[PDB]
């Protein structure tokens, strides 16, 4: 089996599936829509009481399958619990990395493609004292980009350019895919994560240096560590921070359980998955954090930076920046800096999303590692066409796998490891050939506090806020399919 070439490289590798997207896009948006400051106290909570136990129970599912050959839910599941109906819930750790799959490299595209406009300097150009005059334009930018109609039919009509950049986005991520876990994935996260690093400084310092006669960076700064705690109540604050904490963490995806089981049998995982949480957290909080809000809130001011956060999750990152960074010296530039660090987290984290996928088809399917990629870049690519086409399609997905879906996956996992699998059993698993070791008091975080937790959420999202949920039908009878293609094909393993 396939192991990661260095020790280093595991950490950048790991730091890249979490730090993405959403450190940037998502996290500023969910901040703001959820009172700044009042959203962070929630936020460390969860973090404490979900995200670290969650990702040391994943980093040790992925050690324990892959010293079996198994990089995947499934055969993990069955491992860990000797039932069919283990292999049925498995089944989950490869459908919501795919449906993710489906819209993220898409959004990647997005970014990839406004970076290069943004480089060649084919922007648009407002007229030089009007917010709706310069926010127009991008507004019209982006979509024309992906096709947005104006008014609500529900067919898109991408443009040609970006269905070429998705081609080539698809091509770089297989591209890095099919070079393997140690020559491909972690060879192109140690130049990634750098890239990232000094790419979000120096837009952090830029924004920093930005100054209206609305106010400052500074006062962004104030206004997302500003505490609130009169919200600290109310349940939609923590559903949204434990939701940011699962998705900025690959928590629930399947991607963080495939990437440690090409960690060694005796390799450590306490003190790696740590160290992985941590720097996605201080991307998160110290770089995503500094420069979406911040530069909104120096141009607009604190009130017209929360309505624009809630106006969407792209506005902020698609519309608004770039015409903020239209009215500095150099901003295309500015701009393009953004999208391309935009690009390079996406890229890690896109290519942590197909390795479950990958993983599947090699270690259950006897797949060459080239095949396995090309046909997970078909699947991919085809069913990517459903978000690329019809309207509300990608939030349909983001909703069933990318947000309920993964809190229901780390319960699960949860229970198997810590509650079927054996509570000390998995401790033991856990602790194993640690660095160090993990504190005591998270053993009864992980079997009483974060299962309790976990389930209370579901049961306060299920009652309060699925039946209002409930062209939609298209994507839900789509991925439905794809769960059963899925079971298909976990029929198929197990008849080998
Ligand atoms: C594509 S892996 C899941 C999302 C990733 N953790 C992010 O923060 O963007
Ligand atoms: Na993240
Ligand atoms: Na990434």
């Amino acid at each position: 089996r396939e192991h990661w070439a260095t020790r280093l490289g595991l950490i950048l590798a790991m730091a890249g599936n979490a730090v993405g997207l959403g450190n940037f896009l998502r996290f500023p948006v969910q901040a703001a829509e959820n009172g700044g400051g009042a959203f962070m106290i929630p936020y460390i909570i969860a973090f404490l009481l979900v995200g670290i136990p969650l990702m040391w129970i994943e980093w040790a599912m992925g050690r324990y399958g892959g010293a079996q050959g198994h990089g995947t839910t499934p055969a993990i599941f069955y491992l860990l619990w000797r039932n069919r109906f283990a292999k049925i819930l498995g089944v989950f750790g490869l459908w919501i990395p795919l449906v993710v799959a489906i819209y993220y490299v898409y959004i990647e595209s997005w970014t990839l493609g406004f970076a290069i406009k943004f480089l060649v300097g084919l922007v648009p150009e407002p007229p030089p004292t009007d917010p709706d005059s310069i926010l127009r334009p991008f507004k019209e930018f982006l979509y024309s980009y992906i096709g947005v109609p104006k008014g609500d039919e529900p067919i898109l009509k991408p443009s040609l350019f970006a269905y070429i950049v998705f081609l080539i986005t698809m091509f770089i991520n297989v591209s890095i895919l099919i070079r393997g876990i140690s020559k491909g994935i972690e060879r192109f996260a140690k130049i990634a994560m750098p890239t990232l690093f000094i790419l979000a400084v120096f837009l952090v310092i830029r924004v920093f240096l930005l100054e209206t006669p609305n106010g400052t960076a500074a006062d962004g700064l104030n206004f997302l560590w500003t505490p609130d705690f009169e919200k600290l109540k109310d349940p939609g604050v923590w559903i949204a921070a434990v939701g940011q904490i699962f998705f900025t963490l690959s928590l629930g995806f399947g991607a963080i359980i495939t990437y440690a089981s090409y960690v060694r049998k005796d390799q450590d995982i306490v003190l790696s998955g740590l160290t992985a949480a941590t720097l996605n957290e201080k991307a998160e909080v110290i770089l995503g954090g500094s420069i979406s809000i911040p530069a909104a809130v120096a141009f607009f001011g604190v009130a017209n930076a929360v309505a624009i956060a809630k106006a969407g999750a792209f506005n902020l990152g698609f519309i608004t920046l770039p015409a903020i960074f239209s009215q500095t010296a150099g901003g295309t530039f500015l701009g393009f800096l953004w999208f391309f660090l935009l690009f390079f987290a996406g890229l890690t984290s896109s290519i942590a999303i197909m390795q479950p996928m990958i993983a599947f088809l090699e270690d259950e399917l006897k797949l060459s590692r080239k095949h396995a990629v090309l046909w997970t870049a078909a699947i991919v690519f085809f069913s990517a066409h459903l978000v690329m086409f019809l309207n509300k399609s990608l939030d349909e997905m983001d909703f069933w796998a990318g947000t309920i879906g993964v809190v229901f996956f780390g319960l699960t996992e949860l229970i198997i490891f810590f509650w079927i699998f054996g509570a000390d059993k998995a401790w033991e698993e856990i602790n194993r050939g640690g660095i160090i070791k993990v504190p005591r008091i998270y053993y009864y975080v992980m079997r009483y506090i974060t299962p309790a937790f976990l389930a209370v959420l579901l049961v306060v999202w299920a009652r309060e806020y699925i039946p209002k949920i409930m062209t939609v039908w298209i994507t839900r009878f789509y991925i439905i399919g794809l769960f059963l293609f899925l079971t298909f094909l976990v029929f198929l393993a197990e008849r080998r």
